[PDB]
Parts: structure tokens; C-alpha cells; sequence
């Protein structure tokens, strides 16, 4: 691992994760890219220098963390033409940010067009000394980090038509429906006896995953940084950009146990061990699992899930009942997808510099169509009302977490006691996903489908939220302040 002090070179390097050799760009030059870590309370210093060359993936590059709440630090926050103009290549960029109220699983990846697909994404974990789930597991370090991945033959830039993943990647392995079947496969290693926080982190560009370990089941404490009640379940389906901390209790014969992650779309299933990783009791075999997928019984419900400790709903208990609705549209036409009718197309200037640089008139504000300003200090709620095709799509929310006081495939709101997080599965035809948050964070912060080939075509809105006070609110450094002019001084072909 590395953090919270450190530095991360952004470098091109074939890699060949399933056997099939392609460029790829990485973060530490693996693929996922290094463990961050640190502690709550800690200030991050992550010197990101782009020595990227292989203009067909990008010479720019610019990477958000994922789940953090980056207040008074929005310049931080990644998004290419949100938040900051992408660095350049053969420069660094110093993000310098503060966690002082979070704790728990995140991630980071590139957030400058299709980027993070071609291989920029890794694990994120901030550790709680004081972690109030503690004593409920053993081990808890770089080793119980399982990362769920899509992986591509083709490049990012050079998908014709709608992308389907390849791969199935797990910890960075995985076999290829039509590779070979000696590619490597991950190996999670367990001793008899001992409990493991399982901190599993949706690296995905795209698919979900439903994830399962032969005849083993897990509690799950942490949802995207918030911790839960303990919910004991058989099976999780993680949408693109998702965490849970499962606490799985290696209680079975000493042996060899496939670990699964099912896509819901390109090949799916497990003949030849794709889509498996191996959980490894020591004392058992250097093999391959013989075991099989018994059916869950328990399968997560987000409905199901619960804040450890009592974070109310904003707002009145009924729909409506805030400062501030927004029912978005979610729609597809014109061959891009849409919010409200507009489709997201990144602006010249990233809107953060429009605004400190003196636009704070809500018309003015660029991309016109796909900037919502928000009042601070007012209760928001938003709903996404799914059928528009290409789902399910998992919606984000950058800045924030959110109570999702209606899931997917759940009737009546909860108002009581919903899970608080930072992605959720808008589901399809009939539901109404509904969720609420408070505008505690000026700044703008996009709102977009985790689908990172959506985001591209158009599935976006940004909040401008507090625009008044954005200024006073995010001072910025010199290195933040130059990345435009270093940018619009490249060649096309250095971009
Ligand atoms: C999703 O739920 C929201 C309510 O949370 C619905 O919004 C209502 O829509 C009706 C019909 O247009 C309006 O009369 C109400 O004023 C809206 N209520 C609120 C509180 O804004 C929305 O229609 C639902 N969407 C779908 C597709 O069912
Ligand atoms: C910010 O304040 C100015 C000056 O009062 C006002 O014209 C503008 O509408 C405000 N912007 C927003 C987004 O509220
Ligand atoms: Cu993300
Ligand atoms: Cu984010
Ligand atoms: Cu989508």
C-alpha cells in the first residue's frame, strides 16, 4: 500500500490480465494500481505525476477518489471540466485533501473521458482506530481487499457500437471465456478459525456483479463508506463503483473455494474458472476449488440495510417533503443519453473556474442545459425513475452521500432508517429510486450513471451547489490555477 503521503506515476504499460496482451494506462504501472490507505483524520497529499505517452488512451489524465466528501477541496475532486482541467503530460499535480469525518472502503480511477476503463482504477481505504465494528474480525489488511473488475480487449477509444466487457477480473486475474485456461486466477488466503473483513470494491466501468463464496456467507457492515448493522447474506450484487465490508468467518474444512463474480452481461457463468477467483484455506492444495454454487438463500436487499448509527432522513416523511425536488428525467435520443433532456458534454472551462472566475449567474453557467444550481443549507431530494435502456444504471453522486429512502424493486419509502451511500441501482421499468441529501458542500458536483460508457455519452448533470459561496469555500493552489493554460497549450495530438 501507499498513502497518505506519497507519489502516484500515471504510466502506459502492456499488461496481459486474462493472456490477451494490450496498452493499457496505470496508476503505479499494475493493474488494479496501488492500495491507498490511511487514517481517519488524515490529510492526503497524493502527488499524481502523468508520464503518459500513448496518445490513443490519452496523454492527459486527472483522477477522482471516490466517495470523499472533498468539502472546501472540490478543485480536488478530479472530474475533467468539472472540477479542473486534466494534467498534462510530463507534469504533476499535488491533490491535497483532508478526511476528517469518513472512514471506511473507497476507490479512485480516472475521471477524464473513458480513461479509467483503459486501466487507471484502484482501492481506496481509510481505517477508523476507534472502528466501532472492530472486535467482529481478525484480519483487516491489503490481503482482504477483493476488487471486482471489467476488463477489455479493445481500447477504450476504439469500441465501435456498445462496449461488453471481455473479462471478469478479480484482484487483477481472471480467465477468458476464449483464452487461456492456464491464466492465473486470484487467491484470497484464510486460516481455519479466523474472521476477515472483506472490503470488496467495484472497480467497474460497467457490468454488476453478484458475488458469492462457496458454501461460506458473510455479514456485511460497511456500504460505501457508512457503517451498517451487521446483515448476514449469502450473495452480493455490487453495481459499478460500490463497496461493501463483509465479514466472511473462514468456518468450513480446510480446502480450496471458488469465489464468484457473475456479470450481467457478456459471458457469464463459470465454465473453465471464468468469472472465479480461489479462497485458499492454508494446508489445503495448490488447486483449483471442486466445490459447487449452492443457492442463496439471502441474497442483499438494499432495503435491508441499515446506518449503524441513527442518521434521520432530511426532510418530511412523505414525497416532496423538502427544499428542493428534483424529479429527473432520464432519457436517451439523438444517440446520447440524457437528464432532463440535455446531454453532458464537457465544457472548455471547467465549471468550477467559471464560477471563481466570476460566473455565478445560474443561466451563464456551462454546459447549458446540464448545470443545476443548488441553495446551500436546504434539503434535496432527487428521484431517477428508471426504463430508459442500456440499465440498470448505478447513479452516483460526487460531493456526498445520500439516503436512498426508495430503492430499486421497493414500493413505500422508508423515512425512518434507509441505508446512507454514494451509489445506487436506479433499477428499470416501474421503479422510482428516490434519495435525499443536504446542501452542506459548495462547490459543483457531478451527478452521472457509474457506467463510465454512459457518462461519455451524455448521462450527467452537475449541481452547482452553493455557487455563492464556491469561492470562499475552495481556495485553490498554484499548481490547480495553471492546469488550464498548461492544457490549452497542447498540441491536439499531445491531448
Ligand atoms: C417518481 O416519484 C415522484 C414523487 O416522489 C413523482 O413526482 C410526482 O409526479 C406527479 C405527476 O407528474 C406530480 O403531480 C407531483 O407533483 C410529483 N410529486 C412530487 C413530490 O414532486 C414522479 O412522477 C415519479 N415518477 C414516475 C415515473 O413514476
Ligand atoms: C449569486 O448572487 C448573485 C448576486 O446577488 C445573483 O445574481 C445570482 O443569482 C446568485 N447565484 C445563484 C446561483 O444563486
Ligand atoms: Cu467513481
Ligand atoms: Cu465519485
Ligand atoms: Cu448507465
Amino acid at each position: 500500500a501507499v498513502g497518505p503521503v506519497t507519489d502516484i506515476h500515471i504510466v502506459n504499460k502492456d499488461i496481459a490480465p486474462d493472456g490477451f496482451s494490450r496498452p493499457s494506462v496505470l496508476a503505479g504501472g499494475t493493474f488494479p494500481g496501488p492500495l491507498i490507505t490511511g487514517q481517519k483524520g488524515d490529510n492526503f497529499k497524493l502527488n499524481v505525476v502523468d508520464d503518459l505517452t500513448d496518445a490513443s488512451m490519452l496523454k492527459s489524465t486527472s483522477i477522482h477518489w471516490h466517495g470523499f466528501f472533498q468539502k472546501g477541496t472540490n478543485w480536488a475532486d478530479g472530474p475533467a471540466f468539472v472540477n479542473q482541467c486534466p494534467i498534462s503530460t510530463g507534469n504533476s499535480f499535488l491533490y491535497n485533501f483532508q478526511v476528517p469525518d469518513q472512514a471506511g472502503t473507497y476507490w479512485y480511477h480516472s475521471h477524464l473521458s473513458t480513461q479509467y476503463c483503459d486501466g487507471l482504477r484502484g482501492a481506496f481505504v481509510v481505517y477508523d482506530p476507534t472502528d466501532p465494528h472492530k472486535a467482529l474480525y481478525d484480519v483487516d489488511d491489503e490481503s482482504t481487499v477483493i476488487t471486482l473488475a471489467d476488463w477489455y480487449h479493445t481500447l477504450a477509444r476504439q469500441i465501435v457500437g456498445v462496449a461488453i466487457a471481455d473479462t471478469t477480473l478479480i484482484n487483477g486475474l481472471g480467465r477468458n471465456t476464449n483464452g487461456p485456461a492456464d491464466a492465473a486466477l486470484a487467491v484470497i488466503n484464510v486460516e481455519a478459525g479466523k474472521r476477515y473483513r472483506l472490503r470488496l470494491v467495484s472497480i467497474s466501468c460497467d457490468p454488476n456483479y453478484v458475488f458469492s463464496i462457496d458454501n461460506h456467507d458473510f455479514n456485511i457492515i460497511e456500504v460505501d463508506g457508512v457503517n451498517s448493522k451487521p446483515l448476514n447474506v449469502d450473495s452480493i450484487q455490487i453495481f459499478a463503483g460500490q463497496r461493501y465490508s463483509a465479514v466472511l468467518n473462514a468456518n468450513q474444512p480446510v480446502g480450496n473455494y471458488w469465489v464468484r463474480a457473475n456479470p450481467n452481461l457478456g459471458t457469464t457463468g463459470f465454465t473453465g474458472g471464468i468469472n472465479s477467483a480461489i479462497l485458499r484455506y492454508k494446508g489445503a492444495p495448490v488447486a483449483e476449488p471442486t466445490t459447487t454454487q449452492t443457492t442463496s438463500t439471502k441474497p442483499l436487499q438494499e432495503p435491508n440495510l441499515r446506518p449503524l448509527v441513527s442518521m434521520p432522513v432530511p426532510g418530511s416523511a412523505t414525497p416532496g417533503g423538502v427544499d428542493v425536488v428534483h424529479n429527473l428525467i432520464l432519457g436517451f435520443s439523438a444517440g446520447k443519453f440524457t437528464i432532463n433532456g440535455a446531454a453532458f458534454t464537457p465544457p472548455s472551462v471547467p465549471v468550477l473556474l467559471q464560477i471563481l472566475s466570476g460566473t455565478t449567474n445560474a443561466q451563464d453557467l456551462l454546459p447549458s442545459g446540464s448545470v443545476i444550481t443548488l441553495p446551500i443549507g436546504k434539503t434535496i431530494e432527487l428521484t431517477l425513475a428508471a426504463g430508459v435502456l442500456g440499465g440498470p444504471h448505478p447513479f452516483h453522486l460526487h460531493g456526498h452521500n445520500f439516503h436512498v429512502v426508495r430503492s430499486a424493486g421497493q414500493t413505500t419509502p422508508n423515512y425512518v432508517d434507509p441505508i446512507v451511500r454514494d451509489v445506487v441501482n436506479t433499477g428499470g421499468t416501474g421503479d422510482n429510486v428516490t434519495i435525499r441529501f443536504t446542501t452542506d458542500n459548495p462547490g459543483p458536483w457531478f451527478l452521472h450513471c457509474h457506467i463510465d460508457w454512459h457518462l461519455e455519452a451524455g448521462f450527467a448533470v452537475v449541481f452547482a451547489e452553493g455557487v455563492n459561496q464556491t469561492n470562499a469555500a475552495n481556495p485553490t493552489p498554484a499548481d490547480w490555477n495553471n492546469l488550464c493554460n498548461i492544457y490549452n497549450a497542447l498540441a491536439d495530438g499531445d491531448k
